[PDB]
């Protein structure tokens, strides 16, 4: 197992333009497209990030294109950031898997957010950044993938991927 993998699973894969969890236009593996109501304006950005006229469908090819380039900035935008850096840098392989699916996720701006459990992982408190991680709009919106997340933190293995 692998980010590449996991992301996958907890994502999905979709070739038509679509909604995510919280309403936004989403397309492929999981990359969101705007956060404007207006289709057009999803159509267009669709455009923009392939380089074709695509009329709202894309192929696999295609989206995982799209998806490396977002693993790819998932992983810069933690080591560009002064708070989420050296979280990462203490962590193991298996736990920075986890750090990244959350920025994937909920972008840099809003893992940087969740200062305690941050701390928390950076002193390798496992269960205590367990119970702080699931007081949060995160865990109570997306209660199964953010379960997955928190176990991978819990106990630096992919066990809750393994079946899926
Ligand atoms: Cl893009
Ligand atoms: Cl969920």
């Amino acid at each position: 197992m692998n980010i590449f993998e996991a992301l996958r699973i907890d994502e999905g894969l979709r070739l038509k333009i679509y909604k995510d969890t919280e309403g936004y236009y989403t397309i492929g593996i999981g990359h969101l497209l705007t956060k404007s109501p207006s289709l057009n304006a999803a159509k267009s950005e669709l455009d923009k990030a392939i380089g074709r006229n695509t009329n709202g469908v894309i192929t696999k090819d295609e989206a995982e294109k799209l998806f490396n380039q977002d693993v790819d900035a998932a992983v810069r935008g933690i080591l560009r950031n002064a708070k989420l850096k050296p979280v990462y840098d203490s962590l193991d392989a298996v736990r920075r898997a986890a750090l990244i699916n959350m920025v994937f996720q909920m972008g840099e701006t809003g893992v940087a957010g969740f200062t305690n459990s941050l701390r928390m992982l950076q002193q390798k408190r496992w269960d205590e950044a367990a119970v702080n991680l699931a007081k949060s709009r995160w865990y109570n919106q997306t209660p199964n993938r953010a379960k997955r997340v928190i176990t991978t933190f819990r106990t630096g293995t992919w066990d809750a991927y393994k079946n899926l």
